RNA sequence: AGCCGUAGGGCCCUACGGCU
RNA sequence: AGCCGUAGGGCCCUACGGC
């Protein structure tokens, strides 16, 4: 995949390193042919400090590197052999062009040190604000990154060894801990030093991993993409009542408008939350092929259709009534919600799973009903234990039903963010005929691969690792719901092959939870109280700022109608003054000076239609004047007593609990 | 890839054939797991009547039928060993389907005829308009096409065999003219027999491709991909003078609006509508990596950008004028134009090329000043000679220059539309010092890749099949431009290894002429003359229906402001009969009656804000109209004079001539 | 182990006609 | 023989953390 340049000199001729085909064929076309080499790779390259020498030897872009230097690897390194003086690192210009940026220096410092040593690695400047070198121009790429004549490239100096040996241990080793600590002591909420650079590009995604990827916000539940896909339904107008609309049509607006990230990683974000195996409480609904529980993908995107459920419309629900602070987008040409108003508890509802840089973040779902009893429980008792929050909440409450063993590891999670929660199959064991009998298995457990879980039975039997067991069917349909059957052996102990079952299948699994969510845009490990704490007084706030648009809305209203009452009541003065005038200005100056109005007031006359002037408007403007105060004194008593804002809150969420709560589905066998 | 069944009682059991994982997913969900087997194949299989049996045997798709089936084929085939005693093709419910269904009754019939004999070869019926089976949720395609209670299955019947021999040698087999007799002799503008559905289908799909993918129109000279592309940009503003849009957003929109299709068939089209080696007047302005003369693909959707170019806004110009006729899309929801206006001659202009069925078509691209002069001197003298249009129209022009050697080929495309065209590579040869020489190409024949070309070159080299070459270098660059050097040996002569290269190379490539365009939505083979006939008749429609458009809507303005002037005229009897009326409808009614106004007067009046009783605003009406009285009378000029509508058509296409006009690039030698 | 879910990145089989 | 351009269809490597 080499596109090697003309010349054989190596003192002269470079290499660029670029992440794929897109960039390579803009770097084809501006390049100097004569002595500038393209090498594409194939993105994330492999993390040589993390794995196995046999790993890295048998890998496609390692080989492939090594064959265009020359040099060979390690002991056996020659530089004289080098076929490049010039060893320039040309990712793209974001945050995973970084990190890949820190993987290559990774492989160049354990495997090529000689060759930084010589000062033949150097890492390329392309602009940013694009979002690949294949959304450059060939001319834009040569003259900026590539022309030798106005390029500035930063050529890498390792310095203290003994330091470059310890950065690239903590940032790019096995030990997590290390590399958390490393975040949590940095992160802040030409020639370059080896050490600064790894410091630098890998503190860069790191953080935008943690902030903008990979953990949800503790307000509405939500990643960056999940936000940004809910939004973009709402924005297009892509809510229940409205017909389902094309997937690529609603993938490519976000990505365009929000999510300047692969379409796959959209499309399957919005699959996710509108499958009823992996949300307790779906946020898309979709027609067509949308996956299954057997690990099944969805159709292609081409294919599929969707929109907003119910329950979406309440997490979208007062977002232009400025509740919500809004941000601009990743260009500056459009501007995206920050957090969305979330009326219901979303972040322990539909759970969350993360894998992050230096932590992850396992959070389980819950019943709505169970959520918002424990919230309003909450608001009653500043002081309130978990202990009474769990007469509340019981427990997770998965989609996929099954039971949980015990409290002790609900307990230990609600107390600390961190347990083990065991979770067992629904099965029961039934005669079959003939004096035989069956274990029937209607629940598996969440996140559970069905098929792939029957895979480890049937190799379990077949590799003579389970006694009892003469056949294993899955007879699910979408009549039956989930029924996998395993057949006894006449005479063996049903219970004893089950209970064999649990301990060496997927038929028991562990939730590990580890409630690590976004708090003021920083990750932290919290307990059940906190994460109901931080979303009572997200809705605190929502509700506050809804009032106070409002407020502002209608004394605007008000005010625009005390100049209409002014222009009715003295009609033909308004016309005369509008007809002697000669323009708009001389027009609204006039009806100013001579009607004691404003610029606002002035503007709405100059604006209203003929039709306005029918005999049943002046009666209509004091109806809406009337209400208005009626309603402005409403919204002044809610801003002026914290107790009724309270009061609200407590009201909106129980009319949420009517309207989606739903029954437990998760047994919690004590 | 086979999804079996728990039954191993062939009898009962049914073996389900789908396109691909998509239809796959909702067969897996939809179905009857314990008598219904899914099999998932991957699109269009091989076309076993085409095929050496070798290829066959060997074949991914084909072997995986035989596995599941476990028969044999042809003479070692036992339907004792038949695993399911219905074999079921589920393709999807479209032109393709149909395709794949002719592709699989051929293979079935060639290499598995007693299972057709039997009566085990089933066809389902799925329901029409979706795209594919995974556009269906699973109880959806289970009650419609699935579920033996409802279903409604054709049991594939063979009746005569000799008939059916014939039939499928002359839908599937090598011999196109057999096809193309078939096609043009059956073109129209539950047991079921092997040879109708076999003929149906394959019209079905053959008529598809000929008017709705492959040919391009006469009158705009471009294919529905094309069309929906440019229709797309024009319907969300995506103009020169606008910034460039993302090509995800316009893929996702052209496909969810217009074309039901794969997003490579889309993107690839507007890809190549971008790239100047391709497009002689570029219909696309793209942004970033677009491809190479090196075969060298666009970077992923995701990365380009894209709009109109200057050139395109005259393909759309007045579209929206009703000049061109509107349709229904694919689904009912969306209109699509069913042409361009085309305001310059495309189709010769940029050329074309398609692979259709039972034929195909090879238009070259031409010069615009040529075209224009060609269209003028027609509209002069109906009677014109293709000798005489030869003096405007000297031949083809393509984007990548080079040569063409004589008028000869050219002659005979434009006179019977079928031609051999001898295009040549600009090669010099010069001297590189001591005494030494070299030959440098600096154009390349059109659609030549430029790197192929030079392997085939290196390859003669290296195998000794031409002598005297001492190099090969391709000093291609944007700065440069084409740069081919191949270095001589001292003393050989250098014009004998070019004519050897041109005998032997790409170097030297013909352009067979074939004239194959939509006309009447019917394809013709049309010569120079039917082209700019066809081309003439569209521009004197599109020009007389823009000015029919003008004109109503000129006379419904000029009759609105004819009651606005009306109320200024009379203001305070307005103003009293709107105040004197207890509603909008009194109102409505007391102007019309008072001052013998229209419905649509009186509503302007109505709808009029006080803002427009100003002075300057008063005068506005006043210049409106009678600038429009002199526009009804300069348009009601055009339609009384037919020779003025001409004289229209002639300065439109003269101005584009003076602003798109550009230099011949194609060297015509004698 | 290798899986979970957001991210980086690309490749190859088929049909169809007319030219070589 | 195999390329040209709209069409049918889908796979596989990489990072990252916890168990
Ligand atoms: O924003 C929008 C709007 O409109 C759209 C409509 C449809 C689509 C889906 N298109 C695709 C689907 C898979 C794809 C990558 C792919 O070609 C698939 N694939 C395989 O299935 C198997 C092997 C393989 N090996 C290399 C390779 F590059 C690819 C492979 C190619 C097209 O990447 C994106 N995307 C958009 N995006
Ligand atoms: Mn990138
Ligand atoms: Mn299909």
């Amino acid at each position: 995949k080499l596109a090697d340049c003309s010349s054989k000199s190596p003192e002269e001729c470079e290499i660029f390193l670029v992440e794929g085909d897109s960039a390579g064929g803009s770097t084809k076309s501006g390049r100097d042919s004569r002595t500038q080499a393209i090498l594409p790779l194939r993105g994330k390259i492999l993390n040589v400090e993390k794995a196995r020498l046999d790993r890295i030897l048998n890998n496609n872009e390692i080989r492939q590197m090594i064959t265009a230097f020359g040099t060979g690897i390690g002991g056996d390194f020659d530089l004289a052999k080098a076929r490049y003086h010039k060893i320039v690192i040309m990712t793209d210009a974001d945050v995973d062009g970084a990190h890949i940026r820190t993987l290559l220096l990774t492989f160049f410092y354990r495997f090529m040190r000689p060759l930084i040593e010589a000062g033949y690695v150097y890492i390329a400047q392309p602009p940013t604000g694009y979002k690949g070198l294949g959304e450059m121009n060939a001319d834009q790429l040569w003259e900026t990154t590539m022309n030798p004549e106005h390029r500035a490239l930063l050529q890498v100096k390792l310095e203290d060894a003994i330091e470059a040996d310890q950065t690239f241990e903590m940032l790019m080793g096995d030990v997590v801990e290390n590399r958390r600590q490393f975040i949590e002591d940095n992160a802040v909420y030409n020639e370059r030093n080896i050490t600064s650079e790894m410091r630098e590009s890998f503190l860069d995604y790191a953080m935008s991993v943690i902030v903008a990827r990979a953990l949800p916000d503790v307000r509405d539940g939500l990643k960056p993409v999940h936000r940004r896909i809910l939004y973009g339904l709402n924005e297009q107008g892509m809510t229940p009542d409205k017909s389902y609309k094309k997937s690529a049509r609603i993938v490519g607006d976000v990505m365009g408008k929000y999510h300047p990230h692969g379409d796959s990683s959209i499309y399957e974000a919005m699959v996710r939350m509108a499958q009823d195996f992996s949300y307790r409480y779906p946020l898309v609904d979709g027609q067509g092929n949308f996956g299954s529980m057997d690990g099944d993908g969805a159709a292609a995107m081409r294919f599929t259709e969707a929109r907003m459920t119910k329950i979406t419309l309440e997490l979208l629900r007062d977002i232009n009534k400025d509740t919500i602070d809004f941000i601009d987008n990743y260009d500056g040409n459009e501007r995206e919600p920050s957090v969305l108003p979330a009326r219901f508890p979303n972040l322990l509802a539909n759970g969350a799973s993360g894998i992050a840089v230096g932590m992850a973040t396992n959070i389980p779902p819950h019943n709505l009903t169970e959520l918002i009893n424990g919230v309003l429980s909450l608001s009653k008792n500043p002081d309130i234990s978990i202990a009474e929050l769990m007469e509340d909440i019981e427990g997770p409450d998965f989609p996929t039903a099954g039971l949980i063993l015990g409290k002790s590891g609900i307990r230990r999670a609600y107390e600390t963010g961190r347990g083990s929660i065991q979770m067992r199959s629904r099965a029961v064991i039934e005669e079959r005929g003939g004096g035989r009998q069956r274990i029937v298995v209607t629940e598996i457990p969440f996140q559970v691969n069905k098929a792939r879980m029957i895979e480890k039975i049937a190799e379990l039997v077949r590799d003579k690792k389970i006694d009892g067991i003469t056949d294993l069917r899955d007879e699910t349909s979408l009549r039956t719901g989930v029924r996998v059957v395993i057949d006894v052996r006449k005479d063996a102990n049903a219970s004893v092959i089950l209970n064999n079952l649990y301990k060496q299948t997927p038929l028991q699994t562990s939730f590990g939870v580890n409630m690590i969510a976004l708090v003021n845009g920083r990750p932290k490990l919290i307990n059940l109280k906190e994460a109901l704490v931080h979303y009572l007084e997200h809705q605190k706030t929502v509700v506050r700022r809804r009032t106070q648009y409002n407020l502002r809305k209608a004394k605007d209203r008000a005010h625009i109608l005390e100049g209409l009452r002014i222009a009715l009541d003295h009609i033909d003065e308004i016309i005369s003054t509008i007809r002697e005038s000669d323009t708009d200005k001389v027009a609204m100056e006039s009806l100013q000076q001579r009607f004691k109005l404003s610029e606002k007031q002035a503007q709405a006359i100059l604006d209203m239609r003929l039709r306005r002037l029918t005999g049943l408007e002046r009666d209509k403007i004091e109806a809406e004047y009337n209400e208005l105060l009626n309603y402005i004194s409403e919204l002044e008593t809610i801003l002026a007593d914290e107790e009724v804002l309270l009061q609200l809150v407590r009201d909106e969420l129980t009319e949420i609990r009517d309207r989606f709560g739903d029954d437990r589905r998760t047994e919690i066998q004590l």
